[PDB]
Protein backbone atom coordinates (compact mmCIF):
# COMPACT_ATOMS: atom_id res chain seq x y z
CA UNK A 1 0.00 0.00 0.00
CA UNK A 2 3.25 2.32 0.79
CA UNK A 3 4.26 2.83 -3.17
CA UNK A 4 7.84 3.03 -3.86
CA UNK A 5 10.05 5.04 -5.75
CA UNK A 6 13.25 4.65 -6.27
CA UNK A 7 15.35 8.07 -7.52
CA UNK A 8 18.17 7.17 -9.96
CA UNK A 9 21.56 9.14 -10.95
CA UNK A 10 25.00 9.20 -11.04
CA UNK A 11 27.31 10.74 -8.12
CA UNK A 12 26.58 14.31 -7.39
CA UNK A 13 23.72 14.15 -9.89
CA UNK A 14 21.54 16.05 -7.43
CA UNK A 15 19.23 12.99 -6.07
CA UNK A 16 19.32 13.86 -2.36
CA UNK A 17 18.67 17.63 -3.05
CA UNK A 18 15.31 16.80 -4.76
CA UNK A 19 14.73 14.16 -2.35
CA UNK A 20 14.81 16.32 0.91
CA UNK A 21 13.15 18.94 -1.52
CA UNK A 22 10.20 16.42 -1.90
CA UNK A 23 9.65 15.51 1.53
CA UNK A 24 8.95 18.79 2.68
CA UNK A 25 6.00 19.23 0.18
CA UNK A 26 4.06 16.42 1.50
CA UNK A 27 3.27 14.51 4.90
CA UNK A 28 2.14 12.00 2.65
CA UNK A 29 5.96 11.51 1.42
CA UNK A 30 8.52 10.10 2.97
CA UNK A 31 12.73 9.62 2.01
CA UNK A 32 15.01 6.67 2.61
CA UNK A 33 18.70 8.04 2.35
CA UNK A 34 21.11 5.64 0.43
CA UNK A 35 23.96 4.75 3.16
CA UNK A 36 27.09 5.18 1.49
CA UNK A 37 25.74 8.62 1.28
CA UNK A 38 25.12 8.84 4.73
CA UNK A 39 28.89 7.45 5.19
CA UNK A 40 30.35 10.05 3.41
CA UNK A 41 31.60 12.05 5.89
CA UNK A 42 34.28 13.77 8.20
CA UNK A 43 26.80 3.85 15.44
CA UNK A 44 29.13 0.45 14.53
CA UNK A 45 27.01 1.07 10.79
CA UNK A 46 28.54 4.31 10.50
CA UNK A 47 32.05 3.19 11.90
CA UNK A 48 32.17 0.42 9.45
CA UNK A 49 30.94 2.04 6.73
CA UNK A 50 33.34 5.05 6.50
CA UNK A 51 35.91 2.98 7.13
CA UNK A 52 35.13 0.61 4.20
CA UNK A 53 34.58 3.54 1.86
CA UNK A 54 37.74 5.02 3.16
CA UNK A 55 39.43 1.70 2.28
CA UNK A 56 37.51 1.50 -0.63
CA UNK A 57 39.26 4.92 -2.15
CA UNK A 58 42.56 3.40 -1.50
CA UNK A 59 42.52 0.23 -3.06
CA UNK A 60 39.01 -0.58 -5.03
CA UNK A 61 40.50 -3.99 -6.05
CA UNK A 62 40.96 -5.27 -2.40
CA UNK A 63 37.79 -3.74 -1.30
CA UNK A 64 35.25 -3.76 -3.79
CA UNK A 65 33.12 -7.37 -3.00
CA UNK A 66 33.19 -6.23 0.84
CA UNK A 67 31.93 -2.93 0.11
CA UNK A 68 29.42 -3.47 -2.34
CA UNK A 69 27.83 -6.53 0.12
CA UNK A 70 28.05 -3.58 2.83
CA UNK A 71 26.57 -0.98 1.00
CA UNK A 72 23.49 -3.40 -0.29
CA UNK A 73 22.87 -5.28 2.92
CA UNK A 74 22.66 -2.00 4.62
CA UNK A 75 20.11 -0.53 2.15
CA UNK A 76 18.22 -3.44 2.30
CA UNK A 77 17.61 -2.88 6.31
CA UNK A 78 17.33 0.88 5.95
CA UNK A 79 14.74 -0.08 2.94
CA UNK A 80 12.68 -2.22 5.27
CA UNK A 81 12.64 -0.29 8.17
CA UNK A 82 10.77 3.00 6.89
CA UNK A 83 8.26 0.20 6.05
CA UNK A 84 7.70 -0.31 9.11
CA UNK A 85 7.97 2.50 10.68
CA UNK A 86 3.29 6.46 6.87
CA UNK A 87 1.50 4.14 8.89
CA UNK A 88 -1.64 6.76 8.75
CA UNK A 89 -1.35 8.19 5.38
CA UNK A 90 -3.93 8.14 2.80
CA UNK A 91 -1.77 8.52 0.18
CA UNK A 92 1.64 6.79 0.97
CA UNK A 93 4.85 7.48 -1.49
CA UNK A 94 8.02 6.88 -0.01
CA UNK A 95 11.29 7.61 -1.67
CA UNK A 96 14.54 5.42 -2.05
CA UNK A 97 17.68 7.52 -2.69
CA UNK A 98 19.19 4.79 -5.18
CA UNK A 99 17.93 1.13 -4.71
CA UNK A 100 19.36 -2.61 -4.66
CA UNK A 101 18.78 -2.70 -8.81
CA UNK A 102 21.51 0.52 -8.91
CA UNK A 103 23.84 -1.25 -6.22
CA UNK A 104 24.13 -4.67 -8.38
CA UNK A 105 23.28 -3.31 -11.92
CA UNK A 106 25.60 0.24 -12.08
CA UNK A 107 27.56 0.41 -9.20
CA UNK A 108 28.88 -3.35 -8.95
CA UNK A 109 28.79 -4.19 -12.58
CA UNK A 110 30.83 -1.07 -12.94
CA UNK A 111 34.06 -1.97 -10.74
CA UNK A 112 33.79 -5.51 -12.06
CA UNK A 113 33.80 -4.75 -15.91
CA UNK A 114 36.23 -1.88 -14.14
CA UNK A 115 37.87 -5.13 -12.74
CA UNK A 116 38.12 -4.51 -8.94
CA UNK A 117 35.96 -7.58 -8.53
CA UNK A 118 37.07 -10.88 -10.37
CA UNK A 119 34.48 -13.57 -11.70
CA UNK A 120 34.38 -15.54 -8.59
CA UNK A 121 33.24 -11.97 -6.57
CA UNK A 122 31.19 -11.01 -8.73
CA UNK A 123 28.87 -14.81 -9.01
CA UNK A 124 28.73 -14.54 -5.33
CA UNK A 125 27.80 -10.89 -5.25
CA UNK A 126 25.32 -12.01 -7.43
CA UNK A 127 24.58 -15.35 -6.24
CA UNK A 128 23.68 -13.74 -3.13
CA UNK A 129 21.58 -11.23 -4.18
CA UNK A 130 19.39 -13.02 -6.04
CA UNK A 131 18.83 -15.36 -2.86
CA UNK A 132 18.09 -12.44 -0.49
CA UNK A 133 15.74 -10.38 -3.08
CA UNK A 134 13.75 -13.78 -4.16
CA UNK A 135 13.17 -13.68 -0.32
CA UNK A 136 11.34 -10.39 -0.18
CA UNK A 137 9.01 -11.32 -2.71
CA UNK A 138 7.37 -7.71 -3.65
CA UNK A 139 8.13 -6.03 -0.02
CA UNK A 140 10.44 -3.87 -1.82
CA UNK A 141 9.28 -4.27 -5.33
CA UNK A 142 9.33 -0.74 -7.31
CA UNK A 143 6.25 1.14 -8.21
CA UNK A 144 8.51 3.47 -10.03
CA UNK A 145 12.10 4.64 -11.13
CA UNK A 146 12.49 8.64 -11.56
CA UNK A 147 15.79 9.00 -12.99
CA UNK A 148 17.52 12.14 -12.14
CA UNK A 149 19.85 12.65 -15.29
CA UNK A 150 22.21 15.05 -15.94
CA UNK A 151 25.85 15.00 -17.08
CA UNK A 152 29.56 13.80 -15.97
CA UNK A 153 30.90 17.60 -16.20
CA UNK A 154 28.13 19.03 -14.18
CA UNK A 155 28.37 16.18 -11.53
CA UNK A 156 32.14 17.40 -10.99
CA UNK A 157 31.52 20.41 -10.65
CA UNK A 158 28.89 19.51 -8.10
CA UNK A 159 31.30 17.08 -6.10
CA UNK A 160 33.77 20.14 -5.94
CA UNK A 161 31.22 22.32 -5.48
CA UNK A 162 29.97 19.58 -2.77
CA UNK A 163 33.73 20.16 -1.04
CA UNK A 164 33.72 15.65 0.08
CA UNK A 165 38.19 16.01 0.53
CA UNK A 166 38.03 12.22 -0.33
CA UNK A 167 35.31 12.77 -3.42
CA UNK A 168 37.69 15.18 -5.17
CA UNK A 169 39.80 12.81 -6.45
CA UNK A 170 37.31 10.64 -8.65
CA UNK A 171 37.75 11.68 -12.00
CA UNK A 172 35.80 12.19 -14.97
CA UNK A 173 36.29 9.06 -16.87
CA UNK A 174 34.97 6.72 -14.10
CA UNK A 175 31.91 9.36 -13.42
CA UNK A 176 31.88 8.41 -17.73
CA UNK A 177 31.28 4.99 -16.53
CA UNK A 178 28.27 5.73 -14.29
CA UNK A 179 26.60 8.23 -17.19
CA UNK A 180 27.22 5.60 -19.40
CA UNK A 181 25.29 2.94 -17.34
CA UNK A 182 22.67 4.71 -16.16
CA UNK A 183 21.64 6.09 -20.13
CA UNK A 184 21.69 2.00 -20.80
CA UNK A 185 19.64 0.76 -17.99
CA UNK A 186 17.22 3.70 -17.71
CA UNK A 187 16.71 6.08 -20.62
CA UNK A 188 17.84 3.64 -23.65
CA UNK A 189 15.99 0.89 -21.73
CA UNK A 190 18.41 -2.22 -22.47
CA UNK A 191 20.30 -3.90 -20.04
CA UNK A 192 19.11 -7.39 -18.92
CA UNK A 193 18.40 -7.87 -15.01
CA UNK A 194 16.96 -11.59 -13.25
CA UNK A 195 14.14 -9.19 -11.71
CA UNK A 196 11.09 -9.61 -13.86
CA UNK A 197 9.14 -6.68 -13.19
CA UNK A 198 11.92 -4.19 -13.95
CA UNK A 199 10.65 -3.98 -17.74
CA UNK A 200 7.18 -3.43 -17.28
CA UNK A 201 8.53 -0.94 -14.55
CA UNK A 202 7.71 2.50 -15.38
CA UNK A 203 10.55 5.43 -15.25
CA UNK A 204 10.71 9.26 -15.02
CA UNK A 205 13.48 10.73 -16.33
CA UNK A 206 14.34 14.76 -15.50
CA UNK A 207 17.02 16.89 -16.36
CA UNK A 208 18.76 18.44 -13.36
CA UNK A 209 22.11 20.39 -15.01
CA UNK A 210 20.92 23.59 -14.60
CA UNK A 211 20.70 24.39 -10.49
CA UNK A 212 17.06 23.57 -9.02
CA UNK A 213 16.67 24.67 -5.83
CA UNK A 214 15.04 27.53 -6.22
CA UNK A 215 13.46 26.93 -9.46
CA UNK A 216 12.30 23.53 -8.76
CA UNK A 217 8.12 23.79 -9.63
CA UNK A 218 8.17 21.99 -12.94
CA UNK A 219 10.48 19.05 -11.89
CA UNK A 220 7.65 18.95 -8.76
CA UNK A 221 4.93 18.85 -11.27
CA UNK A 222 6.50 16.01 -13.41
CA UNK A 223 7.34 13.99 -10.20
CA UNK A 224 3.19 14.24 -8.95
CA UNK A 225 1.22 13.28 -12.82
CA UNK A 226 3.91 10.39 -12.91
CA UNK A 227 2.75 9.02 -9.09
CA UNK A 228 -0.67 9.29 -10.37
CA UNK A 229 -0.25 6.87 -13.58
CA UNK A 230 1.62 4.66 -11.19
CA UNK B 1 10.85 -31.34 12.38
CA UNK B 2 13.73 -31.44 14.93
CA UNK B 3 17.15 -29.71 14.20
CA UNK B 4 20.65 -31.13 16.13
CA UNK B 5 23.47 -29.35 14.78
CA UNK B 6 26.35 -32.53 14.60
CA UNK B 7 29.58 -30.11 15.59
CA UNK B 8 33.62 -31.14 15.99
CA UNK B 9 37.18 -30.52 14.03
CA UNK B 10 37.83 -31.20 10.89
CA UNK B 11 37.91 -35.13 9.92
CA UNK B 12 36.68 -35.57 13.11
CA UNK B 13 33.84 -37.79 11.83
CA UNK B 14 30.53 -35.56 11.95
CA UNK B 15 30.45 -36.60 7.92
CA UNK B 16 31.21 -40.38 8.54
CA UNK B 17 28.80 -39.74 12.29
CA UNK B 18 26.14 -38.18 9.34
CA UNK B 19 26.10 -40.99 6.52
CA UNK B 20 25.38 -43.48 9.44
CA UNK B 21 22.98 -41.86 11.72
CA UNK B 22 20.61 -41.56 8.30
CA UNK B 23 20.55 -44.73 7.60
CA UNK B 24 19.45 -45.82 10.86
CA UNK B 25 16.00 -44.41 10.13
CA UNK B 26 13.48 -43.22 7.35
CA UNK B 27 12.45 -40.00 10.30
CA UNK B 28 16.08 -38.78 9.84
CA UNK B 29 17.94 -36.40 7.02
CA UNK B 30 20.79 -34.62 6.85
CA UNK B 31 22.62 -31.80 5.30
CA UNK B 32 26.01 -32.15 4.59
CA UNK B 33 28.53 -29.17 4.93
CA UNK B 34 28.47 -26.65 1.60
CA UNK B 35 32.52 -26.33 2.20
CA UNK B 36 32.62 -29.88 2.52
CA UNK B 37 30.60 -30.37 -0.79
CA UNK B 38 33.37 -27.86 -2.61
CA UNK B 39 36.03 -30.54 -1.16
CA UNK B 40 29.32 -29.12 -11.03
CA UNK B 41 27.76 -25.54 -10.20
CA UNK B 42 27.44 -21.74 -9.28
CA UNK B 43 27.80 -22.86 -6.17
CA UNK B 44 30.30 -25.37 -6.45
CA UNK B 45 32.34 -23.58 -8.58
CA UNK B 46 32.07 -20.22 -6.77
CA UNK B 47 32.73 -22.51 -3.58
CA UNK B 48 35.45 -24.47 -4.88
CA UNK B 49 37.54 -21.20 -6.28
CA UNK B 50 37.48 -19.49 -2.99
CA UNK B 51 38.27 -22.17 -0.98
CA UNK B 52 41.34 -22.76 -2.75
CA UNK B 53 42.15 -18.87 -2.68
CA UNK B 54 42.01 -19.47 1.11
CA UNK B 55 44.28 -21.85 1.15
CA UNK B 56 46.82 -19.45 -1.01
CA UNK B 57 45.78 -15.65 0.58
CA UNK B 58 43.80 -16.64 3.90
CA UNK B 59 44.40 -12.56 4.96
CA UNK B 60 42.45 -11.37 1.74
CA UNK B 61 39.69 -14.51 1.50
CA UNK B 62 38.06 -15.13 4.90
CA UNK B 63 35.63 -12.90 4.86
CA UNK B 64 34.17 -13.82 1.46
CA UNK B 65 35.00 -17.30 2.20
CA UNK B 66 33.01 -16.87 5.33
CA UNK B 67 30.24 -14.78 4.14
CA UNK B 68 29.91 -17.67 1.02
CA UNK B 69 29.65 -20.29 3.16
CA UNK B 70 27.28 -18.72 6.01
CA UNK B 71 25.09 -18.14 3.01
CA UNK B 72 25.14 -21.66 1.24
CA UNK B 73 24.72 -23.58 4.82
CA UNK B 74 21.53 -20.70 5.35
CA UNK B 75 20.39 -22.02 2.04
CA UNK B 76 21.13 -25.82 2.17
CA UNK B 77 19.48 -25.77 5.80
CA UNK B 78 16.36 -24.11 4.41
CA UNK B 79 16.06 -26.24 1.12
CA UNK B 80 16.22 -29.36 3.08
CA UNK B 81 13.88 -27.98 6.18
CA UNK B 82 12.38 -30.13 1.57
CA UNK B 83 12.96 -33.22 3.53
CA UNK B 84 11.08 -35.50 6.15
CA UNK B 85 7.45 -34.41 4.75
CA UNK B 86 5.87 -37.87 5.78
CA UNK B 87 7.43 -38.75 8.93
CA UNK B 88 5.83 -39.27 12.54
CA UNK B 89 9.12 -38.42 15.04
CA UNK B 90 11.31 -36.32 12.27
CA UNK B 91 14.39 -35.14 13.10
CA UNK B 92 17.14 -32.93 10.74
CA UNK B 93 21.21 -33.29 11.46
CA UNK B 94 22.79 -30.08 10.58
CA UNK B 95 26.09 -30.86 9.40
CA UNK B 96 28.20 -28.18 11.51
CA UNK B 97 25.64 -24.90 12.56
CA UNK B 98 25.67 -20.77 11.17
CA UNK B 99 27.16 -20.56 15.11
CA UNK B 100 29.87 -23.06 13.81
CA UNK B 101 30.62 -20.96 11.04
CA UNK B 102 30.70 -17.52 13.32
CA UNK B 103 32.04 -18.12 16.57
CA UNK B 104 34.58 -21.05 15.71
CA UNK B 105 35.89 -20.37 12.13
CA UNK B 106 35.14 -16.34 11.19
CA UNK B 107 36.10 -15.28 14.99
CA UNK B 108 39.19 -17.91 14.42
CA UNK B 109 40.30 -15.76 11.10
CA UNK B 110 40.04 -12.47 13.32
CA UNK B 111 42.30 -13.82 16.19
CA UNK B 112 44.11 -15.07 13.55
CA UNK B 113 45.03 -11.97 11.69
CA UNK B 114 43.05 -13.07 8.30
CA UNK B 115 40.17 -11.19 8.39
CA UNK B 116 40.16 -6.98 10.24
CA UNK B 117 38.11 -5.41 12.79
CA UNK B 118 35.98 -3.71 9.84
CA UNK B 119 35.53 -7.38 8.08
CA UNK B 120 35.05 -8.75 11.43
CA UNK B 121 32.48 -7.08 12.64
CA UNK B 122 31.09 -6.69 9.06
CA UNK B 123 30.44 -10.13 9.34
CA UNK B 124 29.14 -10.11 12.57
CA UNK B 125 26.79 -7.21 11.39
CA UNK B 126 25.61 -9.47 8.18
CA UNK B 127 25.37 -12.70 10.43
CA UNK B 128 23.30 -11.12 13.03
CA UNK B 129 21.00 -9.81 10.03
CA UNK B 130 21.07 -12.48 7.53
CA UNK B 131 19.74 -14.65 10.41
CA UNK B 132 17.14 -12.94 11.89
CA UNK B 133 15.28 -12.23 8.51
CA UNK B 134 15.68 -15.61 6.26
CA UNK B 135 17.09 -18.07 9.01
CA UNK B 136 14.77 -17.56 12.36
CA UNK B 137 13.89 -21.26 12.14
CA UNK B 138 16.74 -23.04 11.50
CA UNK B 139 17.32 -22.89 14.70
CA UNK B 140 18.00 -25.73 16.50
CA UNK B 141 16.71 -27.78 19.48
CA UNK B 142 20.08 -29.39 20.48
CA UNK B 143 23.97 -30.30 19.64
CA UNK B 144 26.18 -33.62 19.31
CA UNK B 145 29.89 -32.56 19.48
CA UNK B 146 32.15 -35.04 18.13
CA UNK B 147 35.24 -34.46 19.89
CA UNK B 148 38.51 -36.48 19.08
CA UNK B 149 41.74 -34.53 20.15
CA UNK B 150 43.81 -31.77 17.81
CA UNK B 151 46.06 -34.55 17.38
CA UNK B 152 43.40 -37.89 16.22
CA UNK B 153 42.15 -35.15 13.13
CA UNK B 154 45.25 -34.45 11.57
CA UNK B 155 45.65 -38.44 10.70
CA UNK B 156 42.48 -38.56 9.78
CA UNK B 157 42.88 -35.50 7.02
CA UNK B 158 46.10 -37.68 5.52
CA UNK B 159 43.02 -40.82 5.33
CA UNK B 160 40.84 -38.76 3.02
CA UNK B 161 43.86 -37.71 1.40
CA UNK B 162 42.94 -34.43 0.35
CA UNK B 163 45.47 -32.96 -1.50
CA UNK B 164 44.50 -28.83 -0.44
CA UNK B 165 44.06 -30.12 3.31
CA UNK B 166 47.15 -32.43 3.79
CA UNK B 167 48.37 -28.55 4.48
CA UNK B 168 46.51 -27.98 7.01
CA UNK B 169 49.19 -27.90 9.80
CA UNK B 170 48.54 -29.27 13.14
CA UNK B 171 48.31 -25.68 14.59
CA UNK B 172 45.77 -25.29 13.29
CA UNK B 173 43.50 -28.45 13.81
CA UNK B 174 44.53 -27.04 17.16
CA UNK B 175 42.68 -23.37 18.27
CA UNK B 176 39.90 -24.59 16.04
CA UNK B 177 40.14 -27.32 18.80
CA UNK B 178 40.05 -25.65 21.64
CA UNK B 179 37.61 -23.07 20.90
CA UNK B 180 35.10 -25.93 20.35
CA UNK B 181 35.63 -27.02 24.11
CA UNK B 182 35.35 -23.36 25.32
CA UNK B 183 31.76 -23.05 23.15
CA UNK B 184 30.71 -26.22 24.08
CA UNK B 185 31.92 -28.11 26.82
CA UNK B 186 33.33 -25.46 29.43
CA UNK B 187 30.77 -23.34 28.07
CA UNK B 188 33.33 -20.63 28.29
CA UNK B 189 32.36 -18.75 25.27
CA UNK B 190 29.42 -16.61 25.18
CA UNK B 191 26.93 -15.84 21.73
CA UNK B 192 24.77 -13.38 20.95
CA UNK B 193 21.38 -15.90 20.51
CA UNK B 194 20.30 -16.16 24.02
CA UNK B 195 18.33 -19.74 23.58
CA UNK B 196 21.79 -20.88 22.42
CA UNK B 197 22.67 -20.81 26.38
CA UNK B 198 19.43 -23.07 26.96
CA UNK B 199 20.29 -25.71 24.26
CA UNK B 200 21.29 -28.47 25.70
CA UNK B 201 24.25 -30.41 24.51
CA UNK B 202 25.68 -33.73 24.23
CA UNK B 203 29.07 -34.54 23.81
CA UNK B 204 30.83 -37.84 22.29
CA UNK B 205 34.24 -39.13 22.67
CA UNK B 206 34.67 -39.98 18.58
CA UNK B 207 39.11 -40.78 19.21
CA UNK B 208 37.79 -44.72 19.40
CA UNK B 209 37.18 -45.12 15.75
CA UNK B 210 33.64 -46.26 14.96
CA UNK B 211 33.21 -47.36 11.62
CA UNK B 212 32.24 -50.11 12.43
CA UNK B 213 31.14 -49.34 16.24
CA UNK B 214 29.29 -46.85 16.59
CA UNK B 215 25.84 -48.77 18.43
CA UNK B 216 26.75 -46.69 22.13
CA UNK B 217 27.47 -43.47 20.93
CA UNK B 218 23.79 -43.82 18.62
CA UNK B 219 22.51 -45.10 22.15
CA UNK B 220 23.46 -41.69 23.53
CA UNK B 221 22.44 -39.72 20.74
CA UNK B 222 18.71 -41.99 20.85
CA UNK B 223 18.78 -41.10 24.03
CA UNK B 224 19.52 -37.12 23.73
CA UNK B 225 16.64 -37.12 21.34
CA UNK B 226 14.22 -38.71 23.67
CA UNK B 227 14.80 -35.89 26.15
CA UNK B 228 13.78 -33.24 24.06
C1 LIG C 1 30.68 7.74 -4.11
C2 LIG C 1 31.30 7.03 -2.89
C3 LIG C 1 31.21 5.52 -3.12
C4 LIG C 1 32.32 5.13 -4.10
S1 LIG C 1 33.95 5.36 -3.83
C5 LIG C 1 34.35 4.69 -5.33
C6 LIG C 1 35.56 4.53 -5.87
C7 LIG C 1 36.62 5.35 -5.46
C8 LIG C 1 37.88 5.20 -6.02
C9 LIG C 1 38.07 4.27 -7.03
O1 LIG C 1 39.31 4.13 -7.61
C10 LIG C 1 40.27 5.11 -7.06
C11 LIG C 1 36.99 3.45 -7.47
O2 LIG C 1 37.20 2.51 -8.44
C12 LIG C 1 35.73 3.59 -6.88
N1 LIG C 1 33.25 4.35 -5.99
C13 LIG C 1 32.13 4.59 -5.30
C14 LIG C 1 30.78 4.24 -5.87
S2 LIG C 1 30.38 2.52 -5.46
C15 LIG C 1 28.88 2.56 -4.85
N2 LIG C 1 28.43 3.73 -4.43
C16 LIG C 1 27.19 3.85 -3.93
N3 LIG C 1 26.78 5.04 -3.51
C17 LIG C 1 26.37 2.73 -3.85
C18 LIG C 1 26.88 1.51 -4.27
N4 LIG C 1 26.11 0.43 -4.22
N5 LIG C 1 28.13 1.43 -4.78
C1 LIG D 1 38.07 -26.80 5.99
C2 LIG D 1 38.53 -26.01 4.74
C3 LIG D 1 38.17 -24.56 4.92
C4 LIG D 1 39.38 -23.84 5.55
S1 LIG D 1 40.63 -23.45 4.79
C5 LIG D 1 41.44 -22.78 5.92
C6 LIG D 1 42.66 -22.26 5.84
C7 LIG D 1 43.59 -22.62 4.83
C8 LIG D 1 44.88 -22.05 4.82
C9 LIG D 1 45.23 -21.14 5.83
O1 LIG D 1 46.46 -20.54 5.90
C10 LIG D 1 47.11 -20.27 4.64
C11 LIG D 1 44.30 -20.82 6.83
O2 LIG D 1 44.65 -19.97 7.83
C12 LIG D 1 43.04 -21.39 6.83
N1 LIG D 1 40.70 -22.82 7.03
C13 LIG D 1 39.53 -23.45 6.81
C14 LIG D 1 38.49 -23.61 7.89
S2 LIG D 1 37.51 -22.07 7.95
C15 LIG D 1 35.85 -22.61 7.82
N2 LIG D 1 35.59 -23.91 7.72
C16 LIG D 1 34.28 -24.29 7.63
N3 LIG D 1 33.99 -25.58 7.51
C17 LIG D 1 33.24 -23.35 7.68
C18 LIG D 1 33.56 -22.00 7.78
N4 LIG D 1 32.61 -21.04 7.85
N5 LIG D 1 34.86 -21.67 7.86
O1 LIG E 1 20.02 22.00 -8.49
C1 LIG E 1 21.02 21.71 -7.80
C2 LIG E 1 21.21 20.41 -7.35
C3 LIG E 1 22.34 20.10 -6.60
N1 LIG E 1 23.24 21.06 -6.33
C4 LIG E 1 24.45 20.78 -5.56
O2 LIG E 1 25.06 19.61 -6.10
C5 LIG E 1 25.75 18.87 -5.09
C6 LIG E 1 25.33 17.41 -5.19
O3 LIG E 1 23.92 17.30 -4.89
P1 LIG E 1 23.39 16.11 -3.96
O4 LIG E 1 24.04 16.15 -2.61
O5 LIG E 1 21.92 15.90 -4.13
O6 LIG E 1 24.07 14.89 -4.80
P2 LIG E 1 23.79 13.30 -4.70
O7 LIG E 1 22.87 13.00 -3.56
O8 LIG E 1 23.20 12.89 -6.02
O9 LIG E 1 25.21 12.90 -4.44
C7 LIG E 1 25.38 19.52 -3.77
O10 LIG E 1 26.52 20.24 -3.28
C8 LIG E 1 24.24 20.49 -4.07
O11 LIG E 1 24.26 21.67 -3.23
C9 LIG E 1 23.04 22.37 -6.83
O12 LIG E 1 23.88 23.27 -6.58
N2 LIG E 1 21.94 22.65 -7.54
O1 LIG F 1 35.91 -43.06 13.06
C1 LIG F 1 36.35 -42.72 11.95
C2 LIG F 1 35.94 -41.53 11.36
C3 LIG F 1 36.45 -41.15 10.11
N1 LIG F 1 37.32 -41.97 9.49
C4 LIG F 1 37.90 -41.59 8.18
O2 LIG F 1 38.60 -40.33 8.33
C5 LIG F 1 38.35 -39.47 7.20
C6 LIG F 1 37.83 -38.07 7.62
O3 LIG F 1 36.62 -37.98 8.40
P1 LIG F 1 35.30 -37.08 8.06
O4 LIG F 1 35.30 -36.53 6.66
O5 LIG F 1 34.09 -38.00 8.29
O6 LIG F 1 35.36 -35.94 9.19
P2 LIG F 1 34.48 -34.56 9.27
O7 LIG F 1 35.42 -33.41 8.85
O8 LIG F 1 33.37 -34.82 8.33
O9 LIG F 1 34.21 -34.39 10.70
C7 LIG F 1 37.40 -40.22 6.28
O10 LIG F 1 38.07 -40.77 5.15
C8 LIG F 1 36.85 -41.37 7.10
O11 LIG F 1 36.57 -42.50 6.26
C9 LIG F 1 37.73 -43.18 10.13
O12 LIG F 1 38.53 -43.96 9.60
N2 LIG F 1 37.22 -43.52 11.33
Amino acid sequence: RIKKISIEGNIAAGKSTFVNILKQLSEDWEVVPEPVARWSNVTMEQKNGGNVLQMMYEKPERWSFTFQTYACLSRIRAQLASLNGLKDAEKPVLFFERSVYSDRYIFASNLYESESMNETEWTIYQDWHDWMNNQFGQSLELDGIIYLQATPETCLHRIYLRGRNEEQGIPLEYLEKLHYKHESWLLHRTLKTNFDYLQEVPILTLDVNEDFKDKYESLVEKVKEFLSTL
